[PDB]
Formats: structure tokens, C-alpha cells, sequence
């Protein structure tokens, strides 16, 4: 579906997000983070697995829901939907600093309100994030 489609359009970006990340070892892959959630995977598991996760280059995906691992060496992305618990693991994992970057990726239409929340929720810490664009905010 045309619908379907703009889904992975938000996520094969992100999943590739190559953003300025420092390099440790010369002649390495972009190792990206992901942080999804209960619809972050309703989106990324159909047009994704995990074997696929990790062929792709992910250093590590965790629901926000559970015990993140501390890799600020990786850049991180956090493709969830803005909804209140979330905006709350935004300024959770933003002052943590359990990641380098915060490629973020809203589910929903979020407004200026909540989305200030993770914008701060950033600038707590001086966290370097990105809040992509929406898929899920016409299906799903």
C-alpha cells in the first residue's frame, strides 16, 4: 500500500540516519541505536525483524519500557509515539545520556506543548536529538 509504504519511508531513513558520529575504529560501520515502542513496533516489526535490526547496523534496540543499556559512544534513535509516557522517557534517556544521539521519530501527530517537553527534555542534558517526521499520524 501507498500508506504502508510512507511507514518505512520515516523508518528505512532513520535506520540509516548516518548523523555526525565520532569514529573509534577506522574501517567501521554507522552503528545506530533504536528505541521503539508498543507502536514503534507495530511499525518497525512489519517492515522489519531482528535478525534484519542487526544486519542493518543497529548497535542495539530496546522498548523505552525497559532496561536501556548505556552505549554514549553510539548514536542513538528513539522512533516512539509522543504520547505523555513518552515525553517522559524522552527527558529519561535525554538526561541518562545512555546514548550519544536521539534520532527521534514521533507515531503521532505531537504538538508544540508535548513536543517542547522532549525538546527540553533534551537541553536538560544537552543531549544531541532530532525529532523526525510522522507516518502513523494518517494510519494506524
Amino acid at each position: 500500500a501507498s500508506i504502508r509504504e510512507r511507514q518505512t519511508v520515516a523508518l528505512k531513513r532513520m535506520l540509516n540516519f548516518n548523523v555526525p558520529h565520532v569514529k573509534n575504529s577506522p574501517g567501521e560501520p554507522v552503528w545506530k541505536v533504536l528505541i521503539y515502542d508498543r507502536f514503534g513496533q507495530d511499525i518497525i516489526s512489519p517492515l522489519l525483524s531482528v535478525k534484519e535490526l542487526r544486519d542493518m547496523g543497529i548497535t542495539l534496540h530496546l522498548l523505552l519500557h525497559s532496561d536501556r543499556d548505556p552505549i554514549r559512544d553510539v548514536p542513538a534513535v528513539y522512533f516512539v509515539m509522543p504520547t505523555e509516557e513518552n515525553i517522559d522517557r524522552l527527558c529519561q534517556d535525554l538526561r541518562n545520556q545512555l546514548y550519544e544521539s536521539y534520532y527521534l521519530n514521533f507515531i503521532s501527530a505531537i504538538s508544540r506543548s508535548k513536543l517542547e517537553d522532549i525538546a527540553n527534555a533534551a537541553l536538560a542534558a544537552n543531549a544531541v536529538t532530532q525529532v523526525a517526521k510522522v507516518f502513523d499520524q494518517y494510519l494506524n
